[PDB]
């Protein structure tokens, strides 16, 4: 896979952003996590911990995987980079996703992923606790 420029637009909420990819804004999904909703237990968290992650990098990066890279909506699907940081692994890592709509051929980070949530969920994190 490879990382390829974005800038942010606006943050929306714990697994969805709006960037401006190729010149054109999108909403884009996280790949291979599922955030709360802003309404429910620990939405509120997520939405905050993504929007610091992407308000505050220099540099913002997509990267999509070897599938899909539009949903049925027209989001794109990917893993979101903030300095070189990945917003979807950080997210598992703190306890505020859960690892879920892994599809067969959009799947290279999901063993990263479930690595992440597993150490979140050891240590009783968020939405784990
Ligand atoms: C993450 C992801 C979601 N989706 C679709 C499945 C779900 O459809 P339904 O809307 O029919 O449930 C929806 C969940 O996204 P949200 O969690 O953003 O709601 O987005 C994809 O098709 N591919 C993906 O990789
Ligand atoms: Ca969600």
């Amino acid at each position: 896979l490879h990382k390829e420029p974005a800038t942010l637009i606006a943050a929306i909420d714990g697994d969805t952003v709006k960037l401006m990819y190729k010149g054109q804004p999108m909403t884009f999904r996280l790949l291979l996590v599922d955030t709360p909703e802003f309404n429910e237990k620990y939405g509120p968290e997520a939405s905050a911990f993504t929007k610091k992650m992407v308000e505050n990098a220099k540099k913002i990066e997509v990267e999509f995987d070897k599938g899909q890279r539009t949903d049925k909506y027209g989001r794109g699907l990917a893993y979101i980079y903030a300095d070189g940081k990945m917003v979807n692994e950080a997210l598992e890592r703190q306890g505020l996703a859960k690892v879920a709509y892994v599809y067969k051929g959009n799947n290279t980070h999901e063993q990263l992923e479930r690595k992440a949530e597993a150490q979140a969920k050891k240590e009783k994190l968020n939405i784990w606790s």
